[PDB]
């Protein structure tokens, strides 16, 4: 009695549980490294950190270009900008421009931790109106975060109810929900198989953002002085004009499509990603009081009430940066990276990956590694400082929130003390309380483009301490 034929096997079911953790479920079965084969594109997922940093540093420049996909073509403008396009001399370009104007920003006036302090200031505010409510401070912070990447990119930010900024919020929502229904890792090209408006919903958000960053190139033409040299706008408008002295090969780089989606890949990854960070570090405090009694004591005890917390107190408020780094670990802004691609025949593992080969690093299972973590699915900020909480170390090296290689993150420095900014002068300020209702956040989270968590309220009032200190 015969066996059936078989014209296509998959391990797990699709749309089943979050993709990277079931990668990570498979290596039990199949080890840290296999592949899967869709008709012609075959995709290599690596799953422990050793071969993760082969991919990423080693053979870095090997593995540097990005995939194809048709719902990213969309919000890259045919892969422009940086996060989206394939190794060339426009991303090449572009982030250098980009890293180098992170670099204007260093000292002075436009002195960066001053832009922070500062809308993080209006943020606290604008916060103490709603003492004695429950509220879902996504928005507040995204109107800051907002702010501080336009005034890198632009000298300019919104005031208060504004609304373009409620435009914004809605093209951001947009995009992030039509870009993908998981991680940027479908196995099954759904969207070819079946009829359906999801590309013609991404255009419409895509479309709205593109207009917008349009007129706001179109005004700052006027308005620029090769003498004066800020922002990323003018960085880029430099670029242009220092290349068409006719023109250089530079200048096909810089038209303003190119400018454009630089900008807008800048926007759209910073504002998302950063406000996803921090409401996901207050939904772990209100899972983890103990931990944010210890993290009110920390801050009282090293800045007080007498001034307002500052980058230099990251050598003394180490429990919150530790904190930061054990939410990055157990929730990674993106638990599988972007997908990198092989731009030429190499080797992962000592094995044969040919090029055009779409290879995916599983971060969620470097950060999740049973012999790399002492119990890995658990919450212990502890974990990032020796035995005694006076000094912060790297317990494991399966360890990579912010990727590494060619690809890594371009704004870690912005996101690292934002990050540790804001939540000083929230827990200096704020008791941060678990709505009377007593529901809690569900840290199970929404993996798309940006892994997301479930809306939820914190009852917030104003500390019996901080106003004390106020005669
Ligand atoms: C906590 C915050 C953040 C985390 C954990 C994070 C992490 C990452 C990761 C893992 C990648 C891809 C690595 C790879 O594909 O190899 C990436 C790419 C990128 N990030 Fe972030 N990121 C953060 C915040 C930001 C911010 C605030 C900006 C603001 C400009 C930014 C801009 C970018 C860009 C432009 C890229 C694409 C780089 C490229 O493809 O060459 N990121 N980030
Ligand atoms: C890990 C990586 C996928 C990402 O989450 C990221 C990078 C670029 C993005 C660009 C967007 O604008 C437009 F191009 F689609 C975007 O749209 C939406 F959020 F508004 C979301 C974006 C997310 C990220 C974030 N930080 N570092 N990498």
């Amino acid at each position: 009695l015969l066996s059936l034929p078989l014209v296509g096997s998959l391990p797990f079911l699709p749309r089943h549980g979050h993709m990277h953790n079931n990668f990570f479920k498979l290596q039990k079965k199949y080890g840290p490294i296999y592949s899967v084969r869709m008709g012609t594109k075959t995709t290599v997922i690596v799953g422990h950190h050793q071969l993760a940093k082969e991919v990423l540093i080693k053979k870095g420049k090997d593995f540097s270009g990005r995939p194809q996909m048709a719902t990213l073509d969309i919000a890259s403008n045919n892969r422009k900008g940086i996060a989206f396009a394939d190794s060339g001399a426009h991303w090449q370009l572009h982030r250098r421009l980009a890293m180098a104007t992170f670099a204007l920003f260093k000292d002075g006036d436009q002195k960066l931790e001053k832009i922070i302090c500062q809308e993080i200031s209006t943020l606290c505010d604008m916060l103490a109106t709603h003492n004695g409510q429950s509220i879902d401070i996504s928005f507040p912070v995204f109107v800051a975060v907002t702010n501080v990447i336009s005034l890198i990119c632009f000298n300019t930010s919104y005031k208060n109810g504004d609304p373009e900024l409620n435009v914004i919020q809605n093209y951001n929502e947009g995009i992030i929900d039509n870009l993908s229904k998981d991680s940027l890792v479908d196995l099954v090209p759904w969207l070819k198989i079946f009829p359906n408006k999801t590309l013609e919903k991404l255009k419409s958000h895509v479309k709205i953002r593109n207009d917008l960053l349009n007129k706001i190139l179109e005004n700052y033409k006027e308005k620029f002085r090769s003498d004066s040299i800020t922002n990323m706008l003018d960085t880029l408008m430099q670029a242009k004009m220092n290349s068409d002295n006719g023109p250089d090969q530079d200048s096909e780089l810089l038209s303003d499509n190119h400018i454009l989606t630089t900008i807008g890949d800048i926007f759209g990854a910073g504002v998302e990603t950063t406000t996803s960070v921090v409401k996901w570090t207050l939904a772990f405090l209100l899972h983890n009081p103990q931990v944010k009694k210890k993290l009110y004591e920390e801050i009282d005890q090293n800045v007080g009430f007498s001034r307002t917390p500052t980058i230099s107190d990251r050598n003394r408020l180490l429990l919150l940066e530790a904190t930061i780094r054990e939410v990055l670990r157990l929730r990674p802004v993106a638990p599988m990276l972007i997908p990198h691609k092989a731009n030429v025949d190499s080797s992962i593992g000592e094995f044969a990956v040919d090029k055009g080969t779409e290879v995916i690093i599983n971060l969620w299972a470097l950060h999740h590694n049973e012999k790399e973590w002492h119990q890995p699915d658990q919450f212990m900020p502890e974990r990032f400082l020796n035995p005694a909480g006076t000094q912060l170390i790297s317990p494991s090296v399966s360890y990579l929130p912010f990727g590494a290689g060619p690809r890594s993150c371009i704004g870690e420095i912005l996101a690292r003390q934002e990050l540790f900014l804001i939540m000083a002068w929230l827990l200096q300020r704020f008791d941060l309380e678990v709505p009377d209702d007593g529901q809690l956040p569900s840290l199970e989270g929404i993996p798309k483009v940006v892994f997301l968590i479930d809306s939820f309220k914190v009852k917030i009032k104003v500390r019996q301490a901080w106003r004390e200190a106020q005669a």
